[PDB]
């Protein structure tokens, strides 16, 4: 029964056991280092990571067609001068640009971008991946790995395999979302899959499903989809997922992992920065999860408005895992009141965050940002229960701490650890 | 004597909050003399339906499994899933452990057999009485189903209730499954024809005023889907304009709705397995401008109805809001409403009532409502301090008093 | 010295808030050369239209009863009933407290007749002085209705605003009327014809042109229901397609749309009968895409729409989204809002403006908005500071600048 006597004992053990657990981050835009320039790093470009592109855009004069033509240590520089300089970097993107910087050791308070870049050009990719994996404290990383893009693809089908820290994820987006220009792809790659929606249609893709996740061992399939999203539906979509997903992936027991809320292009010329949001309805989601009970499903919603309800609903089904903060909910006063509505109604049956780093060195900022916040609410609600007379360990925190930033995933998807 | 300090005025506050009497007005308790139905125990508060759902997302058990076992092993199953193998961190959780600290009992034992032993010495009387003086409850409002085979039989027998609960007329199968539930009013007597016509409205007033004669409710109760709507050319839509509301008037009784419920998403689940959807306004716009006369007491589900709820507040004051209902009763979403209907109606609201189930639950609801509660009035007089404005605690007493019981009985026109 | 703790950015960043003028771009004030349409005073205060819904909710006194009061009246009935009868906690409430102290009032002694005292002994331009010196409002943009009578007649004699204050065009029945409009129009010599063609155009154009000239507004604006779409087959559609947009894009004026307001739900209360909804967000995307030439001024009144609002502006360049609209405009809402804000887009926004009708309410909506603002700054810097940036007070003091007046002034084109 020795146990925590405390709150100020239990914010500094919460704080340690947090800071000090590995994060697996369950889904990233990060590839193993052989991969080779598909994986992006350093500052140039961290600065013109496309969050950054849409805040510069609201303050400089500079137009889209004169940055996308700069080159990228311009479009750096000037992200720095209008977004640093010009004004002070208060935003969670431009704040967490400095807290790599600072991870690094280098120093923010010299304003020096000159002396950063120096810092990376003496460097490998593999050097930088293991500095930056270490600083993070992040022992495991989900790629995602989209087959359609012809530039990864060409690694995979040379038989590169990635380290034993990177683990794939299949992304399908161009398959579900594009099946009308898509199919024609898939024929070009010996998919046989016909003008009208047969048995030999259904086949090929699924073969195509069957044949990638032969080669990528991928820990789920996933794709992001729009604030219209519905199931069923008479779609290229709908039947894709009915008759071709959800069979394969109970068969192989792999969860579908939907990222949905995303508005694409509502500013073109924005490129990567000009997608929007929209609130979803919960109904495909939820006939999902009741009508495919041995299918596991991985969500995150993009508006701030369907997160509680998305919580209400990991309440009704097990076969639904909720996790992270994406995107536009990845900014501290959401990730916060997205944390506690989680907890309050979830315990802890929930995986509270993932980077989504496209640049590695946001692994740094990604985690150190949201740990603050996860390990804040935690010793609130560990303190509530310590008022109700329960005795709480160290390493019990230790044991839930593991769970909402490793095992939970790892658990849920039927693998690793 | 004047309160000069925000440290002075926090402890005046707690201690106003934590002395005053509650009136909970809206529970799924019973009078002690009423049996059974009133639920009470360390087991009931473990096989909590909210405990429930919470155990089968972690959980090997299959709910067919579940449902099999005896309570005791429920409650062992959930005991085990939820706070040895997981921090019992969620609200839910943490309001077992409340409960069991405010008997007496002992939380760092973790000893589920030993706290059995506390409800096995006692009565049913025994433990309201020892419950409503922990919970600070004067006063309890039941829900009463007079479609309800077991709850019929004590009215029809004339058993009134302890004069510390207080009935409330439930209505839902008439309102929502008319269609089933006109061939048992029949059976009762009340010849409601195949048609909506005069014949049917009057059978239907005449059933709603027998049972307000028998029950003396506060006031009369339905809940409603997200697609609520009204007017509707439904059965619900017509019973409302032409029974519910006519007799609601003339007996100046509310009319209570709790919006938002989407029953039996997960079927397999039971009570676990309701889910929630955003409703439209426009239905309970309509009935608070068309139905000058009535009086409606609303609590929604949906986060996202919350504030537009608390700005429809400040447009009718035959409206009076309340609660955090189920989904909407965990401290951030407490204090986030609690602020919103306190910076836009002042102390023009009830902030909060329990819906236990079970008994013991009041310890808890009341406790963790009340701590949030007193944070968010010591923070809204602090700023009125700030301001120049001399609060006494007399002044404070009051507003806690409007809070906790007295909005209530205004506005029901009551005790 | 200079900055490297918590503690010490606090002091400083209070100190540049507090000390940095403010340009109130939004209000229902009026230059005092105007006359009586300047509303100010006590009396004023408390019979603002927040303060008649609140009242609603607890008076016995009718409706039509309240409306037969003389204002003094109705400033005694609100003060009994929202003040001595319960504890002032509302924001609105607050908000007239936090007036009478910043005045050298005393609200402690609660002597409504020796505040009225202060008032009766000055004239609408000594209180503009000092009204605007303790609130620290530089500048102030008036809501200026050539649909008046009244507003009308000051700018047809050619009465000009005091350097202070600035006009902007409000469209509203316009828009949102055309159809009763357009015989008021006609009347002035605008003769639009029954279709909407070339002659109804021109005519409309010249309407607008003929206004921006007359009043130099800073910018065009209307408020519009939940229901607002955009391209639209309807009046309103066709006016702003085919006038409002191409006249704005030529004279370089922004157009500023205040969404989401449902007009009397509850006609008997007046300004205190409008309601909220939420709205698509497609119209106002559509807009800000299909004109990269126009710039547009936005702000929301649903809860619902303000976090989609903020990635919106993340889009578009040629928006500026600005202040806490109304139901908005409490301190729950004013903490969340500024915080996403500030979180996506920098200090790349308006944060606040006052909508004050009553002059003396620049003091309260600003200082409360102050206190919010500063300490959502504080943890912004601190943030950065704790991840090794240095930050000046320099800069500060120039971000606060942005904040509470340049943006602004950088975005319409002007002062
Ligand atoms: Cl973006
Ligand atoms: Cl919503
Ligand atoms: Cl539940
Ligand atoms: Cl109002
Ligand atoms: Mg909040
Ligand atoms: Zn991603
Ligand atoms: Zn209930
Ligand atoms: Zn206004």
């Amino acid at each position: 029964s020795l146990s925590i006597n405390s709150r100020e004992v239990l914010a500094e053990k919460v704080k340690n056991a947090v800071n000090n657990q590995p994060v697996t981050d369950m889904h990233t835009h990060l590839f193993s280092p052989n991969f080779g320039e598909i994986l992006l790093w350093d500052i140039d470009e961290l600065l013109t990571y496309h969050y950054l592109v849409a805040e510069v855009m609201r303050w400089t004069d500079v137009s889209i067609e004169a940055f996308w033509a700069m080159s990228k240590r311009e479009q750096a520089d000037l992200i720095w001068e209008e977004l640093f300089i010009k004004r002070s970097p208060v935003s969670e993107a431009c704040r967490g640009v400095l807290t790599c910087l600072q991870g690094l050791g280098l120093d923010p308070a010299t304003r020096d971008l000159q002396v950063y870049r120096e810092y990376f050009a003496k460097k490998t990719s593999e050097e930088q991946v293991d500095t930056v994996l270490q600083l993070a404290n992040v022992s495991d990383v989900v790629m995602t790995n989209d087959p359609f893009d012809d530039n990864e693809r060409i690694s995979w089908l040379e038989g590169k395999q990635p380290d034993s820290r990177f683990h794939a994820a299949l992304r399908l987006d161009p398959l579900l979302n594009e099946y009308e220009q898509t199919k024609h792809r898939l024929r070009d790659w010996g998919y046989k899959v016909n003008d009208e929606w047969n048995e030999g249609s259904i086949q090929e893709v699924k073969r195509f499903l069957t044949d990638w996740i032969e080669r990528m061992d991928p820990v789920y399939m996933a794709v992001s989809l729009p604030p219209t999203f519905s199931f069923p539906e008479e779609s290229n979509r709908g039947r894709i997922i009915r008759d071709c997903l959800l069979p394969v992936a109970e068969k192989h027991n792999i969860p579908f992992a939907m990222m949905i809320g995303v508005k694409k292009r509502v500013h073109p010329a924005l490129g990567d920065a000009g997608d929007f949001v929209g609130k979803a309805s919960m109904d495909g989601v939820e006939h999902l999860l009741r009508e495919y009970p041995n299918n596991k499903f991985l969500v995150t919603m993009l508006s701030r408005e369907n997160q509680h309800e998305l919580v209400v609903l990991a309440r009704k089904f097990s076969n639904l895992m909720i996790f992270g903060c994406w995107w536009f909910m990845n900014n501290p006063e959401i990730i916060n009141e997205m944390t506690r509505m989680r907890m309050e109604m979830l315990g802890t049956s929930f995986i509270p965050q993932h980077s989504d780093a496209r640049v590695l060195e946001q692994l740094i900022y990604k985690w150190h940002h949201s740990k603050s916040i996860i390990a804040e609410v935690l010793i609130d609600k560990y303190d509530d229960i310590l008022q109700a007379g329960w005795e709480v360990t160290e390493e019990e925190i230790k044991r839930d701490v593991a769970d909402l930033f490793s095992r939970n995933f790892w658990r849920f998807v039927g693998r690793n650890d």
